[PDB]
């Protein structure tokens, strides 16, 4: 419109229909000018890196991207807590996205001191990627997203991508995006952007907590009317001996299905004052192989954390550790850190640091004693049935689904929604405003450019449909709540300096449902 | 239209159809003044040239002007492969050009 | 038809739509009698198998039957060029099959 | 239709319309079995070639072809003499070709003698190349045409092409050709095969010979306007004398156009008892170069074989050789063979074996003499203005342009018409027939076939379109005659052995007109 109209209201509120909750999220950002306009070429060797497997070939660009793939940047800790603990389930539906009342300033430095300045005459460019023709970094638990306190101002996290890598060098099918290869919208401080997305149909997440164990699915009081092998010698004679299955031993009752799969993790305990018998975060960690690459199996297939009453211990790498408010980047404490666990699956998901079961190895004779071997790995079998991860407030929320030939159960290992049309990747970028040129033609790429940054707010919309519990239940369910006991801060609030934190993970299974 | 305003927008692609591709670019210019904003004589005296197969008279102008007489100003790379890969031959058919988003410092 | 007349062309081409490639193959058979008329049980003893793992049991008919399930038997090295150099996939539709000119010796 | 049917009937004929002729001929062909049904990579390696300049690489292809590109194959003599007496310009206009009659013969041999039968079921494939998607051969003067008398039966010729060569190997740009990758119709004993094609536009032939020359042009009563330089030196002060261009000096007249191009090439004389230098057959003559190979310039641009008088000499290579009938392939007499010549267009055509003119070569001055230097080859200048080379009877018809950027008057230099889109090749060959295979599979090709062979009738249309002649000369013209003196046999007759002969090749310029 004009330089003294606004281009867009404030909209951050959460309307709750029947089957719906309506999620408005408004925020302010900046955008500084990434790599001086440059696309730049990196690597391994430009980082320093050394180890095989960390070695990597890619391009650092200078456009920024828009990052909402947290359910902290739409739920607040309220509207998560209403979430949690009245549905059994939730799904995201559509999106509306906009970004308005643009404001470019120009910085000068004189001597020491920087003046700012609008540029009323500049522009932003910002373009979706619609056709997913660019790698996609959305589906990877980065920084950058929206805050989750609203009145929180956040920097644009700069847009960079991975292609084919051989060490530190590229190969011929080795690809380079320039972004500016794609049309689009410019906006000066008058401009408005505006776009609507569709989620595809997924499953609705499963924000419950079974209420019974799949091995404990018969009867109580009545027999089957299955036998089993309940003796082999007689007091070396073989005399087989069978038996009704009944109540007494449930554990050799015929059953229809079984656990999902597992992929043993080591056990680590968080209590105090332990002995370790080496360095073992590294070697002793599960891990798959790509190309003579090895990568850390993280967060992994979903697995129970622990066995009852086990809560201090927790898998190696395969579970989500969040970091507490102001800690550091390299080497923190475990009270600096937040783990979750998975422990509401233990009824049909098999325990992460425990094996999947025993196998026989053998044919038994009158020399040689059967033999089992543990099963450490174990595949998908016909009649499985498993529990994906749990989302939390502050987890991600959807990935996209690699295009492949073929894949099984594309449910983001890291918890969320997978989809094969995500929501598109939106590219924003300051417009590069060159300096004065030289008097005389030079035929070289200019390199002098006016220092510039912008600023303006991003809101964001999205439904989610609810799928409402109908159990039958008679004594109350466990619900998510806050304690009443004194304390120097409100959880979920800013402290005396103004810092908000978010002081535990919240996740989404309280209600139960039978199996 | 206004300050506040953008006049145009970014377009930079590619679009293939069966009997014809059209190419789009855009590029951000600068433009300074030339000449002091006058019209000047020049010729190998005034540049110093001594051949006579080298001397020459014209006029230099304060105008600049917008070149785009050059086949990776509207192809990339893959776009010139393809073509290369794929026809027997090419030839343009009409144009389309844009000034926009004017500033002037 | 008749003896004097044939009963079909010679057809091999490949036709490139827009999103669509037919091709067509044409090929001279000969086909002699198996097993003079007669239906065999065979195994692993009769061709003289010994081992467990190569062990087998099954009949030989005096009937032939037409393959064509290798790609080459439908698309020259050409168009297999064109179309592993310009798509990123590619499935099989529809399929029309022809016996004619048939002549008995 | 049936095996009893015939599938078309005798067509030969000539029909004279106002300004258009129309001729028919059908001839009796004969097909074998060519390559035994095999392609097979050729080279001058395969043949024993040695020399650089006769290099190749190519196929043979199991497949003949149709020619009729003479003009023998559609006018009788008296029909040409009848062209070329009463028309001052002749074309194509349309065609048409027809297959029919068609016979397959199987041939058994038991001991030292043959049987032939014929084999009803059996197939003859036939297709035309509409779209020119193989390699053109049809545009050099090959044998293998339609014979110039009826009665005759011809042997099919064998298709084979020619592609990049670098010595005796290919290189990756060579191209090969599967002639049964074409859609082709399958006839048997009862099947026809027929076609239509249209000439695309060319410019009538030139039948006539030009009555004036370019240096006569002039009125021989009056003088011209302009002056020229008559003299130099009073008798070494330059006196500069100018004198006017008239009727006594008519080579110094000004004049507006120009004799065209040439190349010259060495002068041969027919006359007995000569003595020559040495062998000048090959390091004498006239050629032009390609990617380091020698080609000959035969027959080159079209000029004057000799001036007036001097019928005796002809150019080395730049006239038509045509063979009398009988004449063996290598090392003849000149009286085994026909040799044109083209004096018809020495009024705007320079000699063959005479120097375009002369050019100053330097300039002329007190101390040096003016020099002049002799023009051997002569390039387009505007102005310019020539006659194309000749057609005749024996000689070929038409010829492909080729596929080039550019070219210029693209009349083919051996005589005829110049189409991007000439006549199709019709290619025809024998389908295989194999022989009894092995009781037992076996995945190699069949080698064993029934030895066959095909023939039948061939019957092509042409019309002609004519341009006639509106002479006000007074004085009767030169004609094409037969001699009425008595001789043992009638020229273009049969021999006493039912031999058909061709005693003379027979131009078109016999008509004149004014330059």
């Amino acid at each position: 419109d004009g330089v003294g109209s606004s281009s867009g209201n404030w909209h951050c509120d959460s309307q709750w229909l029947g089957d719906r909750v309506i999620t408005t999220s408004t925020r302010t950002w900046a955008l500084p000018t990434y790599n001086n306009h440059l696309y730049k070429q990196i690597s391994n060797s430009t980082s320093g890196g050394s180890s095989n497997d960390n070695a990597y070939f890619g391009y650092s660009t200078p456009w920024g991207y828009f990052d909402f793939n947290r359910f902290h940047c739409h739920f607040s800790p309220r509207d998560w807590q209403r979430l949690i603990n009245n549905n059994w389930g939730f799904r995201p539906k559509r999106l509306n996205f906009k970004l308005f009342n643009i404001q470019v300033k120009e910085v000068t430095d004189n001597n020491g001191v920087k003046t700012i300045a609008n540029n009323l005459t500049s522009t932003v460019q910002v373009f979706t990627d619609s056709d997913y023709q660019l790698p996609y970094v959305l589906g990877s638990a980065h920084e950058g997203c929206l805050p989750p306190f609203p009145a929180d101002v956040f920097m644009i996290p700069q847009y960079g991508y991975l292609t084919l890598n051989d060490g530190s060098q590229a190969v011929g099918r080795s690809s380079f995006y320039c972004l500016e290869y794609f049309p689009s919208q410019m906006l000066r401080t008058g401009n408005n952007f505006q776009f609507s997305y569709e989620f595809e149909n997924v499953p609705f997440h499963s924000s419950y907590a079974h209420s019974q164990s799949l091995d404990r699915l018969m009867n109580p009081l009545i027999d089957q009317y299955l036998y089993y092998l309940s003796k082999t010698i007689n007091g070396n004679q073989q005399t087989l001996k069978f038996s009704v299955a009944g109540p007494s031993n449930m554990a050799v009752q015929g059953r229809n299905y079984i656990p999902g799969p597992s992929y043993r993790q080591q056990r680590v305990s968080t209590t105090v004052t332990q002995a370790a018998a080496s360095e073992f975060a590294w070697p002793g960690a599960s891990s798959w192989a790509l190309n003579g690459r090895n990568s850390l199996m993280n967060p992994g297939p979903a697995m129970a954390s622990h066995k009852e009453g086990e809560d201090r211990f927790f898998p190696l790498s395969g579970s989500l550790i969040f970091g507490k408010q102001g800690t550091g980047r390299d080497n923190v404490d475990a009270d600096k850190v937040m783990i979750t666990n998975e422990e509401e699956i233990k009824t049909t998901n098999p325990v992460a640091t425990e094996s999947y079961g025993q196998v026989a190895t053998n044919h038994q004779s009158a020399q040689a004693q059967a033999q089992t071997g543990w099963v450490q790995n174990q595949g998908i079998l016909p009649g499985m049935v498993w529990q994906d991860r749990d989302v939390y407030l502050q987890g991600p929320i959807w990935a996209k689904i690699p295009h492949t030939d073929g894949n099984f159960h594309p449910s983001p290992l890291m918890g969320g929604f997978g989809m094969k049309h995500p929501p598109p990747q939106i590219l924003i970028k300051n417009t590069p405003v060159p300096a004065d040129p030289p008097t005389a033609f030079n035929k070289d790429k200019l390199n002098s450019f006016i220092t510039q940054y912008s600023t303006g707010q991003v809101s964001v919309e999205i439904e989610w449909e609810l799928q409402k519990e109908n159990s039958k239940r008679w004594n109350p369910e466990i619900q998510y709540t806050s304690n009443y006991y004194k304390s120097n801060n409100v959880e979920f609030a800013v402290n005396t300096e103004g810092v908000y934190s978010e002081p535990r993970p919240i996740g989404t299974r309280y209600l139960t449902r039978n199996l």
